[PDB]
């Protein structure tokens, strides 16, 4: 059974990495291009991307591990353990070139570290609407002027006593429309459809736990970088946020400055955090153009 | 009916205010001190410090609107707004004569601006664990790399389509045990059983509600506050805070200095959020001789 329909031309299969079962959907052909989302979310928020992208590459969008249809990670959920999945993942299908790589919300922090670890693999970067964890986090606010702020749910989520599990559980489609909307501009895009296929995923017991279990493990994700960040990354990289309620605006190319040697940045107006289904036109098209930059 | 035990020579009573139903704790003889307590609970927190002043004063603990025993507001839920119903319910029992206030956590919010509006009615000030809603509150830390953000919740309490109702109702006493002691340096002192106290009370769907509708109007008592504070309060005052775990620290004074021309503050090591319970002795001590330098029975 499939937790999201399938686009026409794509397979939906699993690998065993490290002895975790990865859920991923694949099509196309040419160089690799490996999509990955976030929290909320599963493959399926490429779904649009994918057609398009499989016209030039070989594309493959993984379920995160404990998310969608990925067996939680047997190590753990900080950055540097569930990157060598993804990573590992990766080169099952491209061994013997570099391969490119999109990132979204939670994804980057999923992959940074195998991206600043194993620089020769990656041809080229795309990080879209999230932090990279590191001492900026704790500079954002918990309130704001005009109510909730962008990034509250982090204490949320990371609290013990699974607090936000024992509150969410039998209430998660009514949280993730919350949730997903009020980090939204363009609000409409969430069908009651669409809201319900998330829902239903993220609502699987070790689901809704393995989504905060990535919180839980955010400060140690942060000192992970803290050394890791001694490395420059100086692979092409292109930087997107929402410029919209609910997006990252300038935040996202700036931080990746310090990163990345050689980025290029874009602001959406019009756009807020879930820009793959908020603004799917301008986003798929500054990837592709962006990604076939480079031999496709 | 009571939800909590009224200490032996106290009683609990009902008065009117403004349309509001208002239920409190008085007991002792002398001139009034008004205690008003906090988020997550009720006058009870106040029960081991009142018999000590009341040897002293006329001591009266009211339940915040909504909260307790006591009606939600007719007005709404804004300091301002709040703040004239405790203004009134004092000057009931001291209508001739300044009062003393202590408050906790958003007791703050609550009164600060009948204190600033009524000077001369506040002979004496005792503020302790939360800011004044005020822009500092929008510099507070999201996430913090150590420990847990003091404010997030702020933001969970304030969020539209009834977001901390609808994931808390129904799980009050899980929910309330986890945030009280998260905010806790001392956690022993919150047992099972004085959890089932507190939990039961604000389990009451109105007061679960009202206690989130004094988040959802913070940004308005900043904005509130914004004019008030063009005018510096005079009468002697001290701060409170906990130096361990969920306490505020250093913050609470700092702040103060700005609002207040007479003013002496404490930061109490190995306690958290919740003084009263948490360091009662020290808390107490510290109350009672700075109130008993005043006029007193």
């Amino acid at each position: 059974a499939e937790e999201f329909p399938v686009p026409n031309g794509f397979e939906s299969a699993y690998r065993e990495v490290d002895g975790v079962k990865l859920h991923y959907v694949k099509g196309g052909q040419g160089p690799l291009v490996m999509l990955v989302h976030g929290f909320g979310q599963t493959w399926y928020e490429w779904h649009q991307l994918m057609p398009e992208l499989a016209k030039r590459f070989t594309v493959i969008a993984p379920d995160l591990p404990g998310l969608g249809q990925s067996e939680p990670p047997k190590t753990g959920y900080s950055g540097e353990q569930v990157a060598v999945y993804l990573h590992k993942l990766a080169r099952q299908f491209s061994p013997d070139r570099p391969f490119d790589l999109v990132a979204h919300d939670i994804g980057i922090w999923n992959t940074y570290p195998m991206v600043v670890k194993n620089q020769a693999d990656i041809a080229r970067l795309v990080y879209m609407e999230a932090p990279i964890p590191d001492a900026r986090i704790y500079r954002f606010p918990a309130f704001t002027a005009q109510g909730e702020s962008l990034v509250w749910h982090f204490s949320f989520f990371a609290a013990d006593d699974r607090l936000a599990e024992t509150l969410i559980a039998g209430k998660e489609r009514f949280f993730l429309e919350h949730f997903i909307k009020s980090a939204a501009s363009n609000t409409e895009v969430f069908s009651e459809r669409l809201l319900d296929l998330y829902a239903r995923s993220y609502a699987k017991p070790h689901s809704l736990n393995a989504s905060f279990e990535y919180y839980r493990a955010l400060n140690e994700s942060v000192r992970q970088n803290a050394e890791l960040a001694k490395t420059r990354l100086q692979m092409p990289t292109m930087t997107l946020a929402g410029g919209g309620h609910g997006g990252m605006g300038t935040f996202q190319l700036e931080q990746m400055k310090a990163y990345a040697e050689d980025v290029e940045g874009h602001v959406l107006p019009g756009c807020g955090h879930w820009l793959p289904e908020e603004c799917a036109a301008p986003m798929n098209r500054l990837v592709i153009d962006f990604l076939s930059r480079g031999r496709h």
